């Protein structure tokens, strides 16, 4: 609880007066040395440059975080945001997406069970997730308020007043604004806008 | 104060249990069934026609599979109970199950809820309009959770020795008594013997 | 030359279609019965009771959900129907499904067969006690599977212009004219103004 | 005559066996690596870099749990081995993971294969852009499945009383020889005293 300010790897999803949005942010303790890197439609978490290597170590720390299918956002902690994403660009309503996925990937076989985060967000609706050794849930996104959740700690989702007009402002709220300036261990972040015009990217590193 | 369909699951002091309690308005013909290692929540005598007017309303409600107790609030008893028959852990079979199953298309997209329990482990859990959730039951206490208002996992205080205690108990007993439009009831319970059903009447 | 429950999908020269076929020696007592959107397989009057014996004998064979048609031997046609319905393609809501839903449980492990088919795809699937297939029908022809001997898609010249005629040839026309124990048999119809169901029997 | 990735499982005379081979042609700077209880495909030495420009490129072809032994062209080794380990019979487990992972998405809609035996049984599948299947292998005799061409199980007199064996055999021997261009092979194989592993190189 209290003196454990560490949630990991972080992301929310919601609306607010300017948008839609999803954000992510990358906390870590035992790879610090990765950023935030975007190519056609989606945001990877990858190694910086010297640390390729790392990805060979450990397979839970380069994967895509974001992905924009048509007029879906897709977040997560890990490659399950390519197997989310493809089943709705597929046809597949995002609970089921979000949940089939997190069911049939599961959590992660590391020292610490980690969890498998997402969500998902389109023009009417938006659905977050996890998968964890106890359990799976997988629930509405209330359109009265943003949401975030972590892998450690914070395992449920979370009411946030997460203010931002912009990818570029949505990634550095997460990554130092509000309540997210307590949580430690920063290292990069990334997230996607929409105003009405279509889904922009943004990262931000410290 | 009207939760519906109502089922607990967990352990105490006496032993493990799943408890299951059929509450309705619109069909309160119904009673509980046992036959070989299930209880069936079927239509009355008279009132056989009502599984044709409604398909949710009769269905296995409690399946017993070698160490491992299911109860849910329609079919989906069996596709759990199957799934663990053929070897899946609790938490999936569930999963699984609630996932493709869905919540019931009824004027009320009535929720399915359901739960596992076997020597080491629980589960319990909900698909609704609004999500799915499977989650692990605190050995600390046992839980219990309904198709309207209580759709979450609630701590419970169920004493009872014996599966008739135990349906007895979520029918009428404790923070039960209060949940409007009681019909039927049944169990399953294990007191390291083995698991034997019961169902009790209002 | 029993095959048990058939059913068959695709497009001819005059339109799309599903079709089924209810094929039984042990539960001959039943018919099909249309109502809104969908086709049931119900006990014909006197044995409501047999739904009671057997839990596989009664279920909506065919769902018509918007552009779609979802045909199945078994209650898996509401779980694919309802996943198209809130947005899943052809492919996996039989696919999820299926695999969820598994085989039946019966003295024959008898498999569960389904079919859906739109404006521009099909698809056609079997589960069973040695696996899970879920095939795209070819455009250039029908097929048809069932849930004994033939559990594998078979291509068929189905000729039919209407869902009568459809359901009267899967019950008595072409090669099904051999499959023996026919009981009742059903299908839909789509010649560009939207599906139509019908119904005929022996 | 260019399969791509091969997947052989089944048992002979001398024991039970999973064996893996991958064919490249744009991706041949890559060698099969043997660590804890699975064989990892990975680039050589100086293109490290090459995982970073294709996502299917690097995966572990073979994962080791318990009694069971586990195949397939990519990382869905890894979600099927650990549903195995966690409780779920090789059918399913091999539905559940293709159906959510699907086929590859890239300028081939490569599929994704997969295979897993333990000691009484054992079930190969695939998931293309046209369907999933998930099968029994017959014990009467091994088969083999690719992601071209090959996309359904083809029986295949697979001798080899060895890891080793079985890893060259995919390689280079029998009606394997014949596939074009071979890169890297693993395999493992139990003889009844425990799943051994190893690999091979042209
Ligand atoms: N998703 C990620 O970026 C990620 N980064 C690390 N991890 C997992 O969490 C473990 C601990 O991470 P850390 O010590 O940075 O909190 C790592 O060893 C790995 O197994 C992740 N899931
Ligand atoms: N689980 C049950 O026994 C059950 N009984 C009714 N129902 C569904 O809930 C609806 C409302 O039931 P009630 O009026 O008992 O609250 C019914 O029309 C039907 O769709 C059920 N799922
Ligand atoms: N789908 C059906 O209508 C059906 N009817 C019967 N059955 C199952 O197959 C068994 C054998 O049926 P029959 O004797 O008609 O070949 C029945 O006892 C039951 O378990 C079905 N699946
Ligand atoms: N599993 C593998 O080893 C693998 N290697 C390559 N591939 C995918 O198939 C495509 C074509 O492979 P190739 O050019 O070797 O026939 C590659 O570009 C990649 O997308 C794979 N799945």
């Amino acid at each position: 609880r209290g003196s454990h300010m560490y949630l990991g790897r972080i992301l929310a999803v919601g609306r607010n007066s300017n948008g839609s949005f999803v954000a992510y942010r990358v906390s870590s303790r035992s790879f610090p040395n990765r950023t935030t890197s975007i190519q056609e439609e989606r945001v990877a978490v990858v190694p910086v440059e010297g640390h390729e290597r790392d990805v060979f170590r450990n397979p839970y720390i380069a994967y895509n975080c974001i992905r924009i299918v048509g007029d879906t956002a897709v977040v997560s902690n890990g490659s399950h945001t390519d197997t989310i994403a493809d089943k709705v660009a597929l046809g597949m309503n995002l609970r089921d997406a979000i949940g089939l996925s997190l069911l049939a990937m599961d959590y992660e076989k590391d020292e610490l069970n980690t969890p498998r985060i997402a969500a998902a967000i389109n023009g009417s609706e938006a659905f977050i997730g996890i998968v964890t050794a106890d359990g799976l849930m997988v629930s509405r996104v209330p359109e009265e308020t943003p949401v975030y959740i972590s892998t450690y700690e914070q395992t449920e989702p979370a009411a946030t007043e997460f203010k931002a007009g912009s990818p570029e402002e949505a990634a550095e709220f997460i990554l130092k604004g509000g309540e997210f300036a307590a949580f430690t261990h920063p290292v990069t972040a990334a997230a996607a806008f929409n105003d009405g015009e279509g889904w922009n990217l943004a990262t931000r590193e410290m």
